[PDB]
């Protein structure tokens, strides 16, 4: 069955090189069909476990220098109940 | 036996930002969250009333530019979590 992947992304961005890498990875995520819900928070519906495994490999391959990717599969009910808080 | 997972992100390029991050981390530990990574914390899911109060406290202490995501999953689902760090 389908697998909703939550993806969090964070990396240092004090250098120009880093910010370019950040923009590159974000553009990659979008081209792969992730949607950005808020800064650092993305998700994609993967069709099945095979697709999910291929995606994890792709993500590792495309992760920038110093990039940190958190991946968690959630059920649709868990996804609907997600809570987000923004600081100011 | 559900686990509440808290994921926290904020820019920490400046020393001031990293300081604010550490202050929030200290607060999370004081709220009974357990640390699993710089950005990843968990605790056993509270009853609804207590859970609402805690969410209010999290909202209040969230730094400027802070992003808090709460998800509730089973232990087995939480164990499947992946963290990828680029060399």
């Amino acid at each position: 069955g389908s697998m909703r992947m939550i993806l969090m992304f964070d990396m240092p961005t004090d250098t120009a090189e880093e910010r370019k890498a950040y923009r590159k990875f974000r553009k990659f995520l979008l081209s792969e069909g992730f949607i950005m819900h808020q800064f650092s928070i993305y998700s994609k519906l993967l069709l099945n476990n095979t697709a999910n495994n291929a995606m994890i490999g792709r993500l590792r391959e495309h992760n920038p220098n110093k990039g940190n990717i958190t991946l968690l599969t959630v059920t649709e009910k868990q996804f609907a109940r997600m809570i987000y808080l923004h600081g100011e």
